[PDB]
DNA sequence: CAGCTCTGTACATGAGCAGTGGA
DNA sequence: CCACTGCTCACGTACAGAGCTGT
């Protein structure tokens, strides 16, 4: 429907929570803006370059970055699937994650993690902060991390420049992780 | 693509720029909810109950009103459209109505129509306005009327306007 | 008056657009 | 041709709000 853009031996992977509608029109990942994603990418440095959406495919294989979403299906959405859909996504995602063991598994949007945790590791998490988490994708050294979802949607963080700080954490996490191998 | 719902003996066809995203996902005719289109149709009274897009089927039938737009494909907006692209699909538009014969053809949006008229009749309109346009569809009876882009209450006018202008029509007999 | 599960609500910037009216 | 008023949606997310349990 909205396919995956995941290689092996990835650096990161974002995960997505449902594709939109104009991804689905356009059959590419995060083609908003206003979608803060490109920007981000670029202004914390994990690109140094400005990519539109339809430079995705040149993500892995460059960059390190894979794309993927917990929800494969379209959807306007993202208030519109299923508790259900998510729980039942989250068991797919798990398997790409264990298939494709990137370093660092980037939730995009807090919605998703929280499902996560409790299906996957049936932890509740209260209060959930950002960034790095502690349990690891089960059966793989992949470490889980969350963002604001990038989308203009979330009235919370106005602005590419307030979602930029977990994209350069996360660039640092990155650079830790390479260090020690 | 988002199919149209044409009826032959319509009083009203609704012609729109062409389907959103949205419209094609839902497969309805205006969802919205951000378009106004339905609320307008209520206080028109062009229907007696507060209608959503799931009722756009009924619409021939029950109420007479049909929908199509000038270009078929679905778009994000009308950035993506091209020139060439009206042109053959406004070229298409009057087949339809030349089939379907409505009564009243109605143009949501004042753009549209101006694409219209300069491809279609050949004068290009200094100062549109909107309503009741001088011309009717080629080779048919149909007349052409122009909305505001329904995308509230302060517009409801032009609608009671046209069910007016409707009315009038099928009055004549 | 704290302690959680559950259900829905106004939220902030900004791109995009329709319609008027400009320099 | 842009520059303006004003008003949607945008791959959501933080709240207060209602219902119960308990030292």
């Amino acid at each position: 429907t909205l396919p995956d853009i995941l290689t092996f031996n990835l650096d990161i992977v974002i995960i997505g929570i449902a594709p939109g509608l104009m991804a689905a029109y356009k059959g590419h990942h995060y083609p908003g803006p206003g979608n803060h994603f490109w920007k981000c990418l670029f202004m914390s440095g994990l690109s140094e370059v400005q990519l539109n959406h339809m430079d995705d495919h040149t993500l892995p294989g460059k960059y390190g970055i894979g794309f993927t979403n917990m929800v494969e299906r379209t959807t306007p959405g993202s208030k519109d699937l299923s508790s259900k859909e998510f729980r039942e996504g989250g068991r797919i995602l798990v398997q790409k994650l264990q298939k494709y063991q990137p370093r660092i598994a980037v939730f995009n949007g807090k919605c998703i993690y929280e499902i996560f945790s409790k299906e996957v590791f049936g932890v509740k998490v209260k209060n959930l902060e950002f960034g790095l988490q502690p349990h690891k994708i089960p059966d793989t050294e992949t470490l889980c991390y969350v963002m604001p979802s990038s989308s203009a949607r979330c009235a919370q963080f106005p602005r590419a420049q307030d979602k930029v700080h977990y994209y350069i954490k996360l660039k640092d996490l990155r650079d830790q992780l390479k260090g020690i191998e």
